[PDB]
């Protein structure tokens, strides 16, 4: 049991935030790797499978066309730049549910950092279990 | 090859249901994992990729708002309790297609069950190959 | 750093058609795994993760109902067959976004092929960054 690995949540009871949380119950943050300023730190260079999952919900259509992202970004030590690993856009509207998956193997560095970020947190559907989750291991 | 795995897939001659099915041809079974009441049983403790994606079809939009489930659940062996562990739900109709993927890394326990559960088998499109799988890797 | 690996990009200037493309920074394809034909080629026999994702993006809707579909396929060096391991069929229109996401573990021999294969590469978003992607790593 000695792969750095984490599967962290959405905060159930964050307010119009996407806030990761590990979890008692059925969550990771383990062998070195860390959560800090909401991004998961990576503690050992190597390959990474690296995943994430969020919905949204809306209960309606607005007035002007809403564009949903998900995007996981690596922010590296060496350099403090941040880039695009995976991600997906969505338009709900031509109740609604949006999930987005992203998923993908990365050679990271050690000290750098990963964050999922979204841009309608407003519409992000943490309440439900199992909808809202972020990960990593080291293969 | 000696990890525990499986890749199971819908039974296409199945009616009106949702039961996973190893094939001879690139599905797997193996290494202590076993199919048992349509569930995935957990031969060892340790960490798991978990996945599964399910299809939904339709020939059109009925009169009352149709929500769809995928689900993927933890069956502990300890105490028979059942826990979702990755889910996301659609809204075909504010024919149709709807995909969904689930996928993430968790802690089981030898016995444990996993079940990759849906709520409309009657929209279920397991017929087309490659569209709905169920599987587990031990890490 | 000795386990195959590939994770392959959309050439962003290839015009109409899906194109990967192994690049220097965050693009994998090392230890064996090769590129050819557009197809990624397995260097060793075992078990192995497939993903890949594809965004589509059109403008407005059509006069005629489009399909949009996503495949990986494995091509065997033992038979020269092309069987579909992970597949999924979209209707965008019944500017829209169709994300597309695949993934699964499977056994594959030493020169078997994958191709992920798309049927609108008209509609294909591959200009935008962490979109388009396929890989596969040895576990």
């Amino acid at each position: 049991s000695d792969k750095p690995v984490a599967h962290v949540v959405a905060n159930p009871q964050a307010e119009g935030q996407l806030q990761w949380l590990n979890r008692r119950a059925n969550a990771l943050l383990a062998n070195g790797v860390e959560l800090r300023d909401n991004q998961l730190v990576v503690p050992s260079e190597g390959l990474y499978l690296i995943y994430s999952q969020v919905l949204f919900k809306g209960q309606g259509c607005p007035s002007t066309h809403v564009l949903l992202t998900h995007t996981i970004s690596r922010i590296a030590v060496s350099y403090q730049t941040k880039v695009n690993l995976l991600s997906a856009i969505k338009s709900p509207c031509q109740p609604w549910y949006e999930p987005i998956y992203l998923g993908g193997v990365f050679q990271l560095e050690k000290g750098d950092r990963l964050s999922a970020e979204i841009n309608r947190p407003d519409y992000l559907d943490f309440a439900e279990s199992g909808q809202v989750y972020f990960g990593i291991i080291a293969l």
